[PDB]
DNA sequence: GGAATCGATATCGCCGC
RNA sequence: GCGGCGAU
DNA sequence: GTCGATTCC
């Protein structure tokens, strides 16, 4: 019984008496009430969104697990534990045999007990009809047994050997399979490691009402949360004791779940244009909801408000600029969804084309997953093919954009043109312009991209779309009848410009053309790091070089591994059977240590190609170095390698992983060079100002940890500052949840890394959103972090304004030393040794750029 | 110092138990 | 929180 | 299960 939200509340958007004349005025009164019937929506869409969701945590009795219920328990669990622990040294100091439930609440941490009982409570106080003592208390104890059973296993037997455990445990889902779980554990674990009993056999059912009984009494005793009323006294089968919530708590709730049901709001997109942006807050939509839109996207109120006075227009501009973009939805390319998605789940998963048990069970966990996805990602699709479908008479709609904490635009609303293929190819541009033989030159150009020809010069990549020119036709003709454009690595944009492309033929380039070709850089990440050192053989790499023929990173790192192989596979070192005894069994056992001389002979014999580095190398800006990739090349194609026929030189897979990893790793730290010491300096930055420098002859705090801070380019400031609770209270089978802060040195140092590139991308696409917003006469963007678009038209100048942008940023300044200057000052005295140097510079020619076919952007 | 522990892919979003 | 999805 | 790097004895 939740306070109804949708009252007087929601009403405060009022989409007709409001000062909105302002919008009015500017639009018009239909559009004007259009936006905020809509806005209003959104939250109507929230507050529901809330309902089904808060209807299903009862109906489970995981009541507790949710937000509207976490602000009691917290001020619920420590009347609950101190009275059970005044109740401890109540019997301990009175002989005499100890109660019933005394012999084993013993055993389980009394915190655990404590909030064990409030969970299962509210659970089974929110089922249908059963709510008995008895049934009740059968409930609490059954659990508490538990815990203090498998619990023990987490404390002395498995101290180290639990890791092994809490991993597959999470894995597993719903109270019953982690039971089935822990038994199975049990049950090896004193068939190898530490021996004893079982004394919960003797845990008779009556045993566990006592316990699930005195526990309840600790409960109404501490707290009033439940009054212990009878139900119809004076009757032999009917008078039973019975619980019920106190109808004060029970609005405590209800109220709770009611405020947060209108936090929760479903942003679709504007009618409008959005409300250009002020500051820190107020923007983007218009209305006033209650639930404001921030500048920034942060974590923590006060991290917000850090912004409120700081100036920079350049980054104003850019959100506003970018945000006034204009989009409507591809109409035609609709009415081809709305066919082939009602009959598959997935318009384009299947056309008509022309070690036992570990694997046995591997591929099984597979079937299992595949269904997953294939019906979580059919849950997306239905939605965007319906906003969608909303929207598609519309004249024009708009996206409101905020960024996060480190820089990067995002849209606000769902349904944005951030999306997926399918997403993105509902989506173009409002305004068109007359394309023009240049304006062509690119349509065609983005038409060879989304079929996946990107990676030949841009005339092959015409010759492409040439050479296929009939078949495009046909598609736009009639979608339906053919499905070659389905098949096209990037389909539903592909067949979006396949309805261009014919537009182009039967008009002639007089066509006026709204839509979003897009220039997408190689890896933004490696990109920035070598421009931002100069590193020539680097830039070389993603590009930043023009060159005749598409330079492919991975394609390189491979090519330097391959080099490695065949080098060792004539030297190297020889196998070798070294003695490996188990941590656990204490059994002896022999181990072939396959040399590098035979490794590598199976890596050849494999078959080293892109495919093998890719992952590690492009995910290597986010700072996987040498021990993640093991996990990757291992997973990414030595498992699904031997699961599909092959693998069989994979004689000792974590071996062979954990080889080809150091190739690549030394493979990569010589063609990004400057990747990996940009990376690495940040990294010791970070962690000294992470530190928490003191004289441990004092143990005094002589500086304590400080934050990072700096300052984009176009004028933005991030603050990164992570921040680890000093709390705990981890519960094995049930939840475990909730119990100040101080910042986690290690996330400081670990983000560090992509965190700044990510910034600097972001000054990056800021600044060519204005830039060739001013400069060219350019108003209409597609942009995707690292993706840049525009009309066919606007197109040539983007390209260009971008390898623009680009150059000015990287000229004018150094932000590895100017980052320098600002924490400099903040590093103690005592630390002004650890700080290594700013890697030196190369020579690579930034103004190359400007000439670079293939770096676009 | 030396033996004992955590940790290893970044940020945003949605959905779900 | 874990799971899955999708975006770079 | 390699490499190491930070903590407490
Ligand atoms: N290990 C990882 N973890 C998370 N996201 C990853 C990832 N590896 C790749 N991705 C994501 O997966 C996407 C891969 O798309 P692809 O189309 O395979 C890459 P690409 O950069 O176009 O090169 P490609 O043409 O060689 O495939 C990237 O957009 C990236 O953001
Ligand atoms: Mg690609
Ligand atoms: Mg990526």
């Amino acid at each position: 019984n939740t306070i109804n939200i949708a009252k007087n509340d929601f009403s405060d958007i009022e989409l007709a008496a409001i000062p909105f004349n302002t919008l009015a005025d500017h639009y018009g009164e239909r559009l004007a009430r259009e936006q905020l019937a809509l806005e209003h929506e959104s939250y109507e869409m929230g507050e529901a969104r809330f309902r089904k969701m808060f209807e299903r945590q009862l109906k489970a009795g995981e009541v507790a697990d949710n937000a509207a219920a976490k602000p009691l328990i917290t001020t619920l669990l420590p009347k609950m534990i101190a009275r059970i622990n005044d109740w401890f040294e109540e019997v301990k100091a009175k002989r005499g045999k100890r109660p019933t439930a005394f012999q084993f609440l013993q055993e389980i941490k009394p915190e655990a007990v404590a909030y064990i009982t409030i969970k299962t409570t509210l659970a089974c106080l929110t089922s249908a009809d059963n709510t008995t003592v008895q049934a009740v208390a059968s409930a609490i104890g059954r659990a508490i047994e538990d815990e203090a059973r498998f619990g023990r296993i987490r404390d002395l037997e498995a101290k180290h050997f639990k890791k092994n455990v809490e991993e597959q445990l999470n894995k597993r889902v719903g109270h019953v399979y982690k039971k089935a779980f822990m038994q199975v554990v049990e049950a090896d674990m004193l068939s190898k490691g530490l021996l004893g009993g079982e004394a919960w056999s003797s845990w008779h059912k009556e045993d566990s009402i006592h316990v699930g009984v005195r526990c309840i009494e600790m409960l109404i005793e501490s707290t009033g949360m439940v009054s212990l009323h009878r139900q119809n006294a004076g009757v032999v089968g009917q008078d039973s004791e019975t619980i019920e919530l106190a109808p004060e708590y029970a609005e405590a709730i209800a109220t709770r779940a009611g405020a947060l049901a209108g936090i929760s709001p479903m942003f679709q997109p504007c009618v409008v244009p959005p409300k250009p942006w002020t500051g820190i807050t107020g923007g983007g939509y218009w209305a006033n909801g209650r639930r404001p839109l921030a500048l920034v996207r942060t974590h923590s109120k006060k991290a917000l408000m850090r912004y409120e006075d700081v100036y920079m227009p350049e980054v104003y501009k850019a959100i506003n600029i970018a945000q006034n973009t204009a989009w409507k939805i591809n109409k035609k390319v609709l009415a081809v969804a709305n066919v082939i998605t009602k009959w598959k789940h997935c318009p384009v998963e299947d056309i008509p084309a022309i070690e036992a048990l570990t694997a046995w069970k591997r591929a099984a966990a597979a079937v299992y997953r595949k269904d997953k996805a294939r019906k979580s990602r059919r849950i997306s699709l239905e939605f965007m093919l319906e906003q969608a479908n909303k929207f598609a008479n519309h004249k024009a709609i708009w996206f409101p954009y905020n960024m996060d904490w480190r820089g990067r635009v995002y849209a606000v609303s769902m349904f944005n043109p951030q999306g997926n293929d399918m997403t993105k190819g509902l989506l173009t541009l409002a305004k068109g312009k007359p394309i023009g033989k240049e304006g062509y030159y690119w349509l065609k150009i983005h038409g060879a991209n989304c079929a996946g020809v990107d990676k030949v010069p841009f005339p092959e990549r015409i010759k492409f779309i040439e050479e296929n020119h009939e078949n495009i036709m046909a598609c736009a003709k009639s979608p339906l009848e053919n499905t070659w454009w389905a098949e096209q690595d990037s389909p539903f944009c592909f067949l979006a410009f396949c309805f261009e492309y014919a537009g182009v033929q039967h008009h002639g380039l007089s066509y006026n053309c709204s839509l979003p070709l897009a220039f997408d850089g190689s890896c933004s990440g490696i990109q920035h790091f070598s421009a931002m050192l100069r590193d020539e053989v680097g830039g070389r790499a993603v590009n930043l070089l023009p060159s005749e023929t598409v330079q492919d990173i991975y394609g390189i790192v491979a090519k330097k591994v391959n080099e490695i192989l065949q080098a060792d596979a004539i030297n190297g070192t020889d196998n070798e059977v070294v003695t490996v005894t188990d941590e656990n069994t204490g059994e002896i056992s022999e181990k072939v240590k396959l040399g590098t001389k035979a490794l590598a002979g199976q890596w050849l014999a494999y078959g080293v190609t892109r495919s093998v580095t890719k992952r590690s190398v492009m995910t290597l800006a986010y700072g996987s170095k040498e021990f993640g990739f093991r996990q990757q090349v291992l997973e990414d194609t030595i498992q699904p390698a031997i699961d599909s026929g092959k693998g069989l030189m994979f004689t000792q897979p974590n071996q062979a992983a954990g080889y080809m990893a150091k190739l690549i790793w030394e493979s990569v730290s010589v063609t990004v060079v400057a990747a990996v010491e940009a990376m690495n300096w940040l990294k010791s930055a970070a962690k000294l100002l992470a530190a928490e420098v003191k004289d441990k002859k004092t143990g005094e705090i002589l500086r304590k940890r400080c934050a990072v801070h700096w300052v984009t380019p176009d004028g933005f400031p991030v603050w990164q500052e992570y921040k680890k609770p000093i709390q705990t209270r981890l519960n094995l089978m049930f939840l475990g949840q909730f119990r100040d802060s101080e910042i986690d040195a290690h996330k400081q140092e670990s983000g560090i890394a992509p965190n700044f590139v990510h910034s600097q991308d972001g000054s990056h696409l800021r600044k060519t959103v204005v830039w060739a917003h001013e400069k060219y006469g350019i108003e209409s963007f597609a942009l995707i972090h690292d993706s840049f678009g525009t009309i066919p038209a606007d197109a040539a100048n983007l390209f260009k304004a971008v390898r623009e942008t680009m150059v000015d940023t990287y000229e004018s300044c150094d932000v590895l030393a100017d980052f320098y200057d600002q924490f400099a000052d903040q590093l103690h005295e005592s630390q002004l040794d650890k700080m290594p140097a700013l890697p030196a510079k190369g020579n690579l020619n930034l103004r190359d750029i400007l000439e670079s076919d293939f770096a676009f952007a």
